[PDB]
């Protein structure tokens, strides 16, 4: 059972699309893509508390939450948001973000396990990008 | 001579210098990565230049003489008027004008000292250094 333990993703769908959704510029999103291929992901889980570690070749990103309690963290193109995670079901939390400063499109992530897959999904307005992770 | 073909030896402050010109942090980590293996040729007849730079997916060609305006963009993209002129007899300053909206000062600067090639990036108070070797 359970969240926790090393993935490595198998696929991404709508990464480029996603960013466009996002307003990141041509040039970072054509770059971007490349660095994004393959990245690893070590979770830790105590109940509703989370550890994500997030590797990629270029660089490590680790943040902390708790499903139920209001956290900070940066959209995908970096922008600050208030986060909050709840459980839709045992299986799939989704967060919320809201921008700290100004406008911009309605941002959120949704994490879920089917089959012992980790799918994460990101929103942007109306588009989702979808990564799917297995156990390595 | 500024003249041959140049790889970088060392670079610092380039994550400060785009968080100075206001890039986020998912486009900052990109661009330090794909900048991080350049490749530049410098072709150089008195004061008329060409440098060739290579990194992972672009290829900027820049060619100007000094004294005279030219095209090009700040490192972070924006469109800007250049100017070269000789701050000495091994240093070229690079003043950068930007053409639509508002933004920091930009400029760069390249200089021989010891046969090393010193690019300079100044975003107002911010400066990033990169250091070339012969290759
Ligand atoms: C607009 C944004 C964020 C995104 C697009 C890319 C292309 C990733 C990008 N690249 C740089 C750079 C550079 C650079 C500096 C110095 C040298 C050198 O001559 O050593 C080469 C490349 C900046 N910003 C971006």
């Amino acid at each position: 059972p359970n969240f926790a333990g090393t993935w490595k993703m198998r696929s991404s769908e709508n990464f480029d699309e996603l960013l466009k959704a996002l307003g990141v510029n041509a040039m970072c999103r054509k770059v971007a893509v490349a660095a994004a291929s393959k990245p690893h992901v070590e979770i830790r889980q105590d109940g509703d508390q989370f550890y994500i570690k997030t590797s990629t070749t270029v660089r490590t990103t680790e943040i902390n939450f708790k499903v139920g309690e209001g956290f900070e963290e940066e959209t995908v193109d970096g922008r600050k948001c208030r986060s909050l995670a709840t459980w839709e079901n045992e299986n799939k939390i989704h967060c919320t973000q809201t921008l700290l400063e100004g406008d911009g499109p309605k941002t959120y992530w949704t994490r879920e396990l089917a089959n012992d897959e980790l799918i994460l999904t990101f929103g942007a307005d109306d588009v989702v990008c979808t990564r799917i992770y297995v156990r390595e």
